[PDB]
């Protein structure tokens, strides 16, 4: 199944936010993150992506398709504007195992808030 996750300048939730900022999919599933708003990318935040993943960093402004693999939760960032927040959590699959250790993960206080609404979305 294919998901879309937009990246914007401003949304519900305040400045610099991905929508969603929390999705489930299923392992294999795919989602794009596109650049509604210019300025913006995604890249997998430290300590917040499961065994077996591989990290990523796309470019600013490209339309960046990621078939995810590994079962987890999968913890996201836009890089400029990590420390405003801009950050999201992509859960792959049912039960993942690196939960706990993703509330673990230390970042910037705005995304910490962020990142901890978006965990509790999903069931905590
Ligand atoms: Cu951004």
């Amino acid at each position: 199944a294919d998901f879309e996750v937009h990246m914007l300048n401003k949304g519900k939730d305040g400045a610099m936010v991905f929508e969603p900022a929390s999705l489930k999919v299923a392992p294999g599933d795919t989602v794009t993150f596109i650049p509604t708003d210019k300025g913006h990318n995604v890249e997998t935040i430290k300590g917040m992506i499961p065994d077996g993943a591989e990290a990523f960093k796309s470019k600013i402004n490209e339309n960046y398709k990621v078939t995810f693999t590994a079962p987890g939760v999968y913890g996201v960032k836009c890089t400029p504007h990590y420390g405003m927040g801009m950050v999201g959590v992509v859960q792959v699959g049912d039960a993942p195992a690196n939960l706990e250790a993703v509330k673990g993960a230390k970042n910037p206080k705005k995304a910490q808030e962020r990142l901890d609404a978006a965990l509790a979305a999903l069931g905590n």
